[PDB]
Parts: C-alpha cells; sequence; structure tokens
C-alpha cells in the first residue's frame, strides 16, 4: 500500500497543474497520471525535479503503511487476504448480482464475519483507502466485462461495491 | 541528487541478493541493478515489497540533496589521430593520439534559484592498462568553488555523481574516436573501442 | 524588448517615405516594412544609411528597456462550437455561418526582470461576443476574468514607453489570432460561396483577428 | 562603415564565446560569425538578449562613423600570363603551373563625407611578386603605383578608429581577391591530379587570395 | 537642357522646309522633324551642312543652360474608375478620385541640388490634371529663369510624361470592340495646369 | 568639316576617361568612340551632361569650318599572299558657292613598319599646288580628320584586292 | 508411509562457476565431491538432493 | 474451507492435521 502525495500539496500551495509542468519541464500528461495513483514506475529523476521544487523532503511525497490486502477471484466470491506483519496472514467473501452516460451495477457483499476486516480497512487513512476502494473495483469491473464478451460498451461499464 | 540505498541497508541487515530474490518475489536479475543505483525507473510494488521486508520506511529507501550538477560538451575539440598500421588486442597497436582538448562546462544550481557558474577544461595524459584513457583538467585553482561543492556532498551522492561524469567522458571520447578510425577485422577494431572507457582525475573529483 | 524608432523621426523630420526611399536607396516596400515593426531581420546597410543621411547617432536609432514579457498558452482547452444553417453561401459573413458558444484557455505570462529573478503570473480568457468592423471583417471580443489578483502585471506593463507598449500589444493580439483561428480551423471544415475570386470559409476565418480587451492591456 | 563591438566587449568583460551561446540560447555558428563582421544581417532578438545579458545599451553595441569609402574597379586591365610547364601534377605548388608577367588595373575611390560635397581619388596598382606565406596557400602581392598624389586620401583613412580601419582594410583585400582570382581563372582553364579530396586548378586559385600593401592602406 | 535653334532661324530667314529639304539634300520627313525639338539624335553631316547654308556659327544652332530637372512618378496611385455600360470615352470609363506623388529634383548649376515634392489629382475632362499644393513655390522661381524656348521644351516633355503614367494605368485596368477602347485610351493625352508650369 | 574638341579639353584638364564615364553616366566605349572623331550620330542627353560636368558652352564643343571637301573615285603573311601595279576627283567647294575642281591621279611601294601592320604607301604623281593652299588654312584636327577619312575610305577600296587589316597611305 | 510435520525446500543458486581441458549457494531459513537437527526411512529426502546435483 | 482450500499450492496430512481417511 504506497501512494503519492502530489495531488494534495498541490492543492494546499494553490499551484496548479499548468505551471508545475512548465517549471520542471515535464511532458503535462505524465505529470497528470503521476497526481492520481495510475502510473505503475516513477522515473527517478521526475521525484529529484519536483522534492526541490516543492522544497520538501521525500518523506512527504510517498506514504507508506505496512498493512497489504491480497484479492483471489475464481472462473466461474472476494477472497481478501490481510495479511499484516509479522507473516500474520489471515483469510476473509460472496457477492451476488443485486441491481443496475454511466451505467453502473450495485453488487452488494452480504454477510456478522467482517468485523475484522471492517476495522483493519478503518484504520488506512484517507488517501490509502481510497487507493484501496478504486483497486478492489477496477479488478472486479475488469473481470465483469469478459461475461457480456462495435464500441465495445461493456468496457466502458463499470461495476460498484457497497458495505 | 536521489539515490537508493539499498545496498547499504543489505550489508548492515546481513542477507544477500540471492535470499531477498525469494523472500519477496523480485527478479533476481532486477534486483541486482536496482542496488547498484543504476536503473532509470523503480517501480512502486518494488519499494511496498522491500520496504516492509526490512521493516523500514521509504524516507530510508532514498538520499535527496536539493544541489544539481549538469555537464555540456564542446562540440569542437582539437583532436589529432596518427593511424599505426604496425602492431595489428593491444589498442596501442591500432591507434595512438598526439594530443585531445575540448571544452566541459559545468552549471551547478543551489537551493536557492541563485545558478553558479563553473569551467572546466580537459587534456589527454596517457593510456594505462587494467585499456583505460586517462585525462586530467589544466585549471584547478581559479575553479575552486566546484571543488567546495563536490565535497559537501555525501558519499554516495559522490560516488553516483562519478560514475555518472566518467560514463559520460567515456560516451563523447569512444563516439569522437570511432569516426576517425578505419576498422580492421579481428572483435572488430571498433568493438573494442566501444568497450573501452575513460577516466578523470583531478582533486576536483577525488573518488 | 527593442524597436525601431524609424517611424517617429520621420513624423517629426516632415519627411516623407518615398522621398528617403529615393534617396538612401533602400526599396520602399523594405523601406515601409521597417517604419512599422513586422521586420525580423535588417540590414547594416540600412542602418548606416539612415543614420547618415538624418545625421542621428544609432544610439537614437534603437530604443531598449531589459524587461522581457514571454507568453505560452493552454495546451488542451476547452471550446464549444454549434454549426449554424444561415444561408452563409448567399452572404459571405462570420455570424451565418458558425456560432461560438464558450470558449476557455489559460495564457501563462513569465515577466522576466533585469536582475536574474523570474515572476509568474497566470490569466483566464473568456470568449464574450463577436463584433463586426467592416461589413467584411469581424474581430473576435474575449475578455481577462481574474483581475483583483495581477495588480502587480498592470504595475509593471505601465512602465513601459508609448511604442514598446504599442510592440506588446500587437504582440500578443497578433499570437492570439493565430491561436484562436487554428482551433477553429481544426474543427469545423471549408464552405465555398454560392456567386464567385471566390473566398473559402477556411481563409476567410485565417484572415480574420482576434482582440483581448483588458483594464490590464489597453492602446 | 559601421562595426558592431561583440568581440571587444568579449574580450574585456572575461567571457567565452561557448558560455555566451548557451546563455543566450543561439547557436554557436552564428554567434561567432557576428563576433566578426562577416554577417550581413542581424536579427532584433539577438540583439536583444545580448543587451540584456551584457548590462549595455545599444548605443555601445554599434559604433558608427558618417564618412563611407566606394571601390569601383576598372574593366579594361591588362593581363599578361605565361602557361609555364613545370609539372604542377607531382605537387600542388601555385607557382609551378604559371606565372603572372604584368598585371595592371585601376582601382577609382570615392571618399564622401557627411557634408553632400565629395572629393574623388584615382588609385593605380601593380603586380611584384608571389608571398608563399603558406606551402598549402599562396598570396598574391600588389603596390599602389603613385602614393605621392594621393596624400589627401591617406589623411582621411586616419581618421577611421581601429576597427572600423580593419573593416575598411578586410573589404579591399576581399574585393581585390575576388577580382583577381576571378580574372586568373577566366584565363586558364583547369587542371586536375591523379593521386588525391583531388582537388584542380580552378579550385585552388578561388581559394588562393591576395592583398594590398601600401602606406595609405596600412595594417 | 538643351534645344536646337533651327525652327527660329528659318522663320526669320524666310525660307520653308520644303525649300531646304532640296538645297541641302536632307529628306522633308527627318528634317521636319529634326526642326521640332523632338529627335533623340542629331548626326554630325546634317550640323555642317545647315550651318554652312544658313551661315551660322554651331554655338548659335545650340542652345544650353546648366540647370536640369528631374522627374519621377509614384508607384502607388489610387485610382478608382466607375465603369459605364452605356466612340466617346466618357461612355467607357469615367474617373472618380486619381491622386499619385510627382517628385522632382532641380540640379543646379553647383554640385548642390535642391529637392521639391508635388502632389496632382484628377479634375474634369484630354484629362485634365491639377497640382494640390503651389506653395513649392521654389520649384517655379526657376522654371522662370529658363529661356522661353527651353521652357516650352520642358512643359512637353512633363505633358507627355504625365499621359504615359496615366493612359497605362487605366487602360491596364478597364477592358470592348466596336479602334477599340484600348486603341483610343493610349491615343488620349493629358495636361498638367497650373501658374508653376504655366505655358 | 566638323569634329568635337574633346579629347584636348580632357587633356588639357587632366581628366581621364575611366572618371569622366562614371560621373556623367555614359557607356566607357561610347564615349571612348566619340572622343576621338569616329561615331557618326550622337545623342543630345551627352551633349548636355559633358558640358554642364565640364563648365563649357558649346561654342567650345563644337569646332566648324565652312569649307567642305569631296571625294570621288606558305604562310598568313598579307605581303607574300598575292603579288604588278586609279585616279582620285577631288573638289574644293568653298563657302562662297565658288565650287572648284582638282584632278590627282599609281602604286609606288610597299612599307610595313611592323609585321602587324602593313601599309601600301600610293604616293601620288602630283599630276595641283596653289589644293594645298587649302589644305594649309585648316586647323590640326580638321586636317587630321580628313587625312582619316581619305586614308579609311581608298584603304577600303584598294581592299580590289578581295587583307582588310591592311591600310593603304596615299602620301605626299 | 510416516507422516512428517517438515517439509523441506531447497534451491541452488542460478549461477554456478571451473573448466580445464564449482561453489554454489544452497537455500532451504538455513543458508567430483562437493562439500558444504531436522525416522531414517524417510530421512532417506536424502535420495532426492542426490539426483538434483546430477 | 471449500477453492478455499489455494493454501495446498494445488490448481493436507500435516496441512489439516489428519495416511488417516
Amino acid at each position: 500500500m504506497i501512494r503519492n502525495r502530489l495531488s494534495e500539496l498541490l492543492s494546499e500551495r494553490g499551484l496548479k497543474i499548468s505551471r508545475v509542468a512548465k517549471d520542471v519541464k515535464i511532458a503535462r500528461s505524465s505529470l497528470t497520471s503521476m497526481a492520481q495513483n495510475d502510473s505503475e514506475m516513477i522515473r527517478y529523476d521526475a521525484i529529484d525535479k519536483l522534492c526541490s521544487y516543492l522544497h520538501i523532503s521525500p518523506s512527504e511525497f510517498f506514504e507508506h503503511n505496512p498493512i497489504n490486502f491480497d484479492f483471489t477471484f475464481d472462473e466461474e466470491e472476494i477472497l481478501v487476504d490481510v495479511e499484516l506483519d509479522n507473516r500474520q496472514k489471515l483469510n476473509f467473501l460472496d457477492v451476488s448480482y443485486k441491481e443496475t452516460s454511466q451505467h453502473r451495477f450495485i453488487f452488494t457483499i452480504k454477510n456478522d464475519e467482517n468485523i475484522g476486516l471492517k476495522k483493519y480497512v478503518d484504520s488506512l487513512s484517507a488517501g490509502l483507502k481510497n487507493l484501496l476502494f478504486k483497486k478492489i473495483n477496477q479488478k472486479l469491473s475488469g473481470y465483469v466485462s469478459e461475461i457480456i464478451v462495435l464500441h465495445k460498451e461493456i468496457l466502458q461499464t463499470d461495476s460498484r461495491l457497497s458495505s
């Protein structure tokens, strides 16, 4: 669980993406992608150029939490595996379709044994939780569209969870 | 100036590339390079995995100093190459250089926007055999300000800077040399020139 | 900023363009271009002849202010274009061919002083209305949407003289004209008139020019 | 006469051509051409950048003198050329290909002062010998015949400064070399060597440059 | 400014082009053309025969004055022509406004050269033009100095050149055949009427 | 008999043909031809520009005399090419209409000062010493012009032979 | 056979060295005849390592 | 324990503490 903090810092200091790109000589698209926790790799040069410009040590740019989450699906259930440190691996479910520019199916988990999992999710900070929420949805949405298969409308459609 | 400070941590811990490779499912080949500070891009999954396995925080997996050094090489160098047919593996048998002088422009940007500027001049000295071309700066008294800035850095950053500048110097010399030398069939002469490297020795960059 | 004070000198001394063009042996077209500041490169011989004929040292021929403004426009703007079918073919009129709903983009200005320090101001521009200068030509009129936070730019601009401010005002408008026209031409294709010397919509929209009225930038 | 004083300023301030080119974002070739006076047309942006970077007004960037010299070469000279045979092919030594017996031409100099009145001085030049200063490149030497009846021209030239005098000398020699090389190449055809990178006689003679050495036109 | 004085001499003597053409054996057309000061070249042979026949010195034959007038016409004129679709030139084309600048460069006996500038505007219809600024009085003071004959020659030169600039512009801008319109305008002339060049 | 005194004026004032041509904007060849009394027709513009430049009235430019004269008729070496042995009817029409008539009648010898120029000396047989008094009164320039004209015309007639470069001399 | 409450994980290096016309790292958490607490029936796992080297 | 019994690393005796059955 790791995330950038560029989005916030930029909001706090009042600077807009446009100036940041011109001053640090980095393409707008890459800088925009790096601020939403989308890119998978962060070029070292980018970290040094930004840290120098925003006058911040790399302590602020990166936010880390040792707790990790593992998700597993079959080819036929969201098998989350809270994996805290000390190799204290744990296991936690069943979700079923409930109801249906933005088409969104609201699948809903329906199961008094999630009390430990809910406590674990509550501990994560706002940004990491938002990353976790985006990650769980992205994974399921990728898998769900496979069942439906010109314009590939299903690809644009995503899934949703609630609990 | 940013480095990854992986090797240091691993040594004090007492582990080895081999163990970590499996303990955290990271290709042995990649985990090797990322330890020599010589990989352009680092992924996030690596950061979290390594930070957790060694119970550390990102703050100590990175070292950052505001000063940045940029190196622009000369476009018109004064060089004489004397094709020697006798002898050709030796390199000295294939070609020797009477002279080779070019100008290095170094720009040092401090924390404050202030952009101090320094100028350097380099000259061919001799050919040692570890072969390795050796180049030495001419003026180190009119340009001592650069030396003060280089020493203010830590050991790792200085080592990285030295690795970078030496590689860049090797690039200009090897590329310029390959253009005015006739290739001879054997590991051809051109291939031997490419593998060759050059080192700059001075008080300003002692290590 | 630098300019050729040829026009002011010619106006003051009372000479006309033809008399000078014939006497110093420089071609009229080139001389009348150098009267304005459209020309990019000037020849040494022209400077020598014009300085000798008018009894002036090169100090009075050039006026230089150390300040230097830079202009860069937003790469990804917001534009809304509605196709209008009101019989453009019969009469070549801008309003008939199309209408503009909303046009928003960012203009970043980077005032650089004589000192090595560099300031930074931002400007937001919006479309207001199209106007009729001649019954054959029109000029779109935009307006800056933030003047309470950019009083500095007004303070620095007013430090210039009349000619250099005229030169700057021409530069910003000319750059705005090309950028706005390029977006419209890329978005909408061309239509030719029914009765032809025939002029298409692309050429007509390329010839037209924009303007950026604002309390800060005038004259 | 007018010249750009970039070289003297760069020498005085201690800066070097490489540093200036990187700082003002101008290609080194153009800047080193502008260091001399070979360039004919210069850009406004170059003037602004170089004046801003060096903290100088344009009054110091240009030096101007109202005087103006115009040289018109004769259209009918007397050329005496012998096609000496000495195996030029073995070694490209110009003197082997040919020798000059007697080359005489008339140079008409008009000196236009700041006042509308103008004077007129006439000069006669003759061939003498070949300097052979460099084994690869030889320079022809010509001397002004009448110096006693043209003393007035010397008085006027000495009123100019060092740089403008240098510029004047560069012009008379460059034009004299073009007039001579053109005449010589018109008289004799070309011969090429078998063993090269091969250079013909035409190309070698065009490369060869002359020089007019006399007290009036010193330095 | 140089003119031949043959026409004045023949009238005072009492002869006529017809008589001389036979006495000096010179073609009648050539002799009568050389009599109107409008031939570009005079042959050496002609001077000796005529000088001997009239018992006159060459100095009497030629009249010379140092002042030289050079006229340069504008290259960008304000021409506005109203086309009429109903030969009489007044029916083909009618001129609204035709304004251009004439630059005059009087060269005195001394090397010093004075400069005067004149503006010319269309008045009515021989397309008669007139000069806007007559005060530019320095040019007039000099025209008066020229003798009676030389002044007439200068007036003829300006009138012919004016026709050149005008006719060309009009014919090169307006289209017709019924001696067509084009063959009429080129023949049409023009005259600059004002006190400065009064004849 | 009419000639222009440009050459004498240029020699007297010290000016050279090169400078005069540039100042008066007249081609060098035309001015050179005019300065040696060769061209047949001349322009008014040249007369005015030259007179103003030299500050001279046309009186000095032209020299005229009413007396007129009328005439009526193995190797590349010219001498070896051909190989044994005409009368000239001259008049002296005076200004008073007192026309007079003179008769002069063969090849005497050939003299070539140089290989480049061959001259045939057609000395006159002296068939009227009164003609000679008339030629004497003339000035130097007009007499030289008369010599040049008669030599040119008679040489042209003799080059009968058809070689062209060679010129015939009628001397006495 | 005998239920074993212990299983072993062995992994050699992927880059061994020596030839003429051999030191490697075995991963088990602990770390020509090549030399260097957990019934003798099963112990005879030893058999698997034998085939591993050759 | 069902897909859930992954921990076996197979697309038991020491895993569920059961030759036994």
